[PDB]
RNA sequence: GGCCGCGGCAGGUUCGAGUCCUGCCGCGAUCGCCAC
């Protein structure tokens, strides 16, 4: 009921239970064993390392450590070779430079090679700020692991946790500088409510002033910004959520939400009752990982959002989801139907050659002076939001991302009405509608 | 690998288009971002 009490009960489910953490324990014994059976120089790193990771969330992250003299040749190769005589079953993913994704006695496991650095200078690769940002904070961060967890629990139970470009919120390292900063998951929430899309936070002066753009300077990096992909939208939402939870705060701030799957009927009504255009771009999903996939279906609902506002259709809000086979772009308009003809201007009357010119074309209505110069009445090849959408996704596919205008190049399909409501977009549409209980 | 930001080239549209379409090359050796 009172704050106090509430964020001692939200522990429990943001905390790891003991038989999670004896997985991980075993498993980095083992891990440790095999390394020094094989006498590497390594570190721990990452949520694990220092006692932050959150529940169902454990990941072991291991980085190989070489001297300089060396270059991606033996990065590459004799950082892949390591990774394969320890992890049980090795996956092999990618980044900048590739990495062994994997297994140890059930516990998840990455190995990523690096080079062995003094100080916090000749960083090229973002894969090498990872282990100073572990020395920096395990000295920081030790006794406040807790208050860390609670500030991730919250954020990702509101969908905003993780940076990568399917949340575009606050990453796991992000959180730890800001309890390091503000001192307490609490006070962070406290404070947060004031922030502003100019607000910097330099963490490491103790400092905070006016940016040019919402920026965290990163200790290690005094240019980065460690809340570089966290969206505008998605502060809003965390500062919007942050006052709520001082208003009011409960519990529920800390649980996962439902979806809210609504009814295709009572969807039905809503949509007739709005008035408004409903309809969908429905595409076979590009196989193709998801930080991929989705800032290409970010972008491709907005290249088609932006054509059906350039179309004078008055679009209101453009969602999509990805389900296992099909991607879908949503959209919904104020307009249903436009006129066939609308107004070309033309050039003042006073202008002669353009005039001349303006006046010879063929069409089908005589043009007309206003307010000193031409205009002519013409046509649109379509009436309707889905008529233009199937004009503009069949000739313009191509600037709909790579992957996923080549996908709805080879098959796409507009939905509206009884067979939209029956596909697996319905939640999806309740949130774009903004659809109460 | 993709997104994003720029620079350049050739074509389309339009009465005209530095602002829109289109495709191409280049650029990220002071880090753009994401493999959370």
């Amino acid at each position: 009921m009172k704050v106090e009490e509430i964020l001692e009960k939200a522990l429990e489910l943001v905390i790891p239970d003991e038989e999670e953490v004896r997985k991980g324990r075993e498993a980095e014994e083992e891990l440790r064993r095999r390394l020094d059976e094989l006498g590497v120089e390594y570190v721990f790193v990452g949520s694990y390392a220092r006692n932050t990771w959150l529940k169902g969330s454990l990941e072991i992250d291991v980085f190989l450590l070489f001297p300089e003299e060396f270059s991606k040749e033996e990065l590459r190769e004799r950082g892949l070779e390591i990774g394969k005589a320890v992890l049980d079953s090795y996956e092999i993913r990618y980044a900048e430079h590739p990495y062994v994704h994997g297994v140890v006695k059930g516990v998840e496991v990455d190995v990523v090679p690096c080079y062995k650095l003094k100080e916090p200078k000749n960083i090229k690769s973002a894969v090498d700020r990872t282990p100073f940002h572990h020395k920096w904070l395990e000295g920081r961060i030790k006794g406040k692991e807790n208050e860390v967890r609670l500030l991730k629990g919250f954020l990702k139970a509101n969908g905003i946790y993780g940076a990568e470009y399917k949340v575009r919120g606050f990453s796991g390292y992000l959180c730890e500088l800001l309890i390091v900063f503000y001192g307490s998951f609490l006070e962070t929430v406290k404070n947060a409510r004031r922030w502003t899309r100019r607000t910097v936070i330099d963490v490491a002066k103790g400092e905070v002033r006016k940016g040019e753009e919402f920026f965290v300077v990163d200790p290690v990096d005094e240019k980065r910004n460690v809340a570089a992909n966290l969206s505008l939208d998605n502060l809003a939402r965390f500062v919007h959520l942050c006052r709520e939870f001082m208003e009011a705060p409960s519990l529920g701030f800390f649980k996962p939400k439902h979806p809210l799957e609504i009814e295709p009927e009572r969807l039905r009504k809503i949509v007739e009752e709005r008035g408004t255009a409903v309809f969908a771009v429905k595409f076979r999903k590009p196989d193709i990982v998801d930080d991929n996939l989705y800032p290409q279906l970010e972008r491709a609902s907005r290249k088609i959002f932006e054509f059906l506002e350039r179309e004078n259709f008055m679009p209101l809000r453009s969602a999509f989801k990805a389900s296992e086979e099909f991607c879908y772009l949503l959209f919904e308009c104020q307009i249903k139907e436009i006129s066939r003809v609308f107004r070309r201007m033309g050039p003042q009357f006073e202008d002669e050659r353009n005039v001349k010119k303006f006046l010879s074309r063929n069409r089908a209505f005589r043009p007309f002076i206003e307010n000193g110069r031409w205009w002519a009445f013409e046509m649109r090849k379509f009436t309707t939001p889905e008529e233009g959408v199937r004009s503009y996704a069949s000739t313009h596919w191509h600037t709909l991302g790579k992957n996923v205008g080549e996908s709805i190049r080879e098959y796409f399909e507009i939905i509206s009405g009884e067979k939209l409501f029956k596909e697996p977009v319905t939640a999806e549409l309740c949130e774009m509608m903004g659809v109460k209980d």
